[PDB]
């Protein structure tokens, strides 16, 4: 891996967000981290009301005005914001040549299960009722915005809505209870997400729902039916075996599934795009995998 890693490893071992000792802390914590990313002059921003969630446009000079990547951040279900996010959605949009929608979904634990999943598909109808066409959508998110897409695409589904071309997971969250192999076997390696906060966070999200509830925990989830997909993963992840039981289920359910695993990578290491050259790579991946499936 790029030496930049070392450096990206140094930050997040003592910028812990997800360790801070308050919900508060934790969410002052990323977005702390976030302002430090200082964002392009050529990048538009319009707030708007997405349907009843707020949301954000993130619109960059090459941004095809009929393509749209509706976004979904991480933090565990109870933290992110359009504020932490907007700069991964800017670098999305560029890659992709499409506008993002950046929502900010109801968070736990004030608003639990399924809040985050009204929202995510009530924007996605939104889109639909204002004229996107689903052949030139995609959705895309990061860790627990990344299990939230799969469910996202299953609610959607259910509900008869036309599903888009494609949809992209980073790092994506999808076991809430914390028993894929690597949660023992990369705890050594991974300094951003442990098995204690990850428990702590699905407490906030479930207020005491069954942890295999499909629409909370994917791997649980009828996979059949989505469009393709692609999950990239670092191989430096206490979530990798999230990604590897979710493309095992996706491919066993009949879906295009892409697990791109990359070596010694930590958790959405694509956040980290401005300092490590991995996560630039990996964001034109995405790009490259959004246009090929709007092509
Ligand atoms: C430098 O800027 C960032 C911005 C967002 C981040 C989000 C995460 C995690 C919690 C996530 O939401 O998946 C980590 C680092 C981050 C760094």
């Amino acid at each position: 891996a790029s030496e930049a890693l070392t450096m990206i490893v140094n930050l997040l071992r003592s910028q812990r967000p997800l360790q801070e000792p308050t919900v508060e802390q934790m969410r002052a914590g990323l977005e702390a981290m976030a302002q430090m990313s200082p964002l392009p002059a050529d990048v538009e921003l319009t707030t708007v009301d997405a349907g009843g969630v707020p949301g954000a446009w993130v619109r960059v000079p090459e941004s095809d005005p009929d393509r749209v990547v509706l976004y979904l951040h991480g933090g565990g279900y109870v933290i992110g914001s359009i504020r932490t996010h907007r700069d991964l959605a800017q670098r999305i949009a560029r890659a992709a040549r499409c506008r993002v929608l950046l929502i900010d979904y109801r968070l736990a634990p004030e608003h639990p299960h399924p809040a985050a999943v009204e929202d995510s598909t009530r924007a996605y109808r939104w889109l639909l009722e204002t004229g996107s066409d689903p052949k030139r959508m995609a959705i895309a998110g990061d860790s627990a915005g990344g299990g939230l897409t799969v469910a996202t695409l299953v609610a959607l589904r259910d509900a008869g809505v036309p599903l888009p071309a494609a949809a992209v997971c980073l790092s994506p969250w999808v076991d809430l209870e914390g028993i894929g192999e690597s949660m023992t076997t990369k705890a050594a390696v991974d300094p951003m997400v442990q098995r204690e906060p990850l428990l702590r966070m699905a407490s906030m999200y479930l207020a005491g729902q069954d942890p295999r509830t499909p629409l909370a925990a994917p791997l649980y989830a009828d996979l059949r039916g989505l469009p393709p997909l692609l999950i990239q993963v670092g191989t430096a992840e206490t979530l990798l075996d999230d990604s590897v039981r979710l493309a095992e289920r996706a491919r066993a359910a009949g879906v295009q599934v892409t697990l791109e695993p990359w070596e010694d990578m930590i958790h959405v290491w694509q956040a980290f795009a401005a300092m490590l050259p991995e996560g630039q790579q990996a964001i034109e991946r995405i790009g490259e995998f959004l246009r090929q499936h709007w092509q």
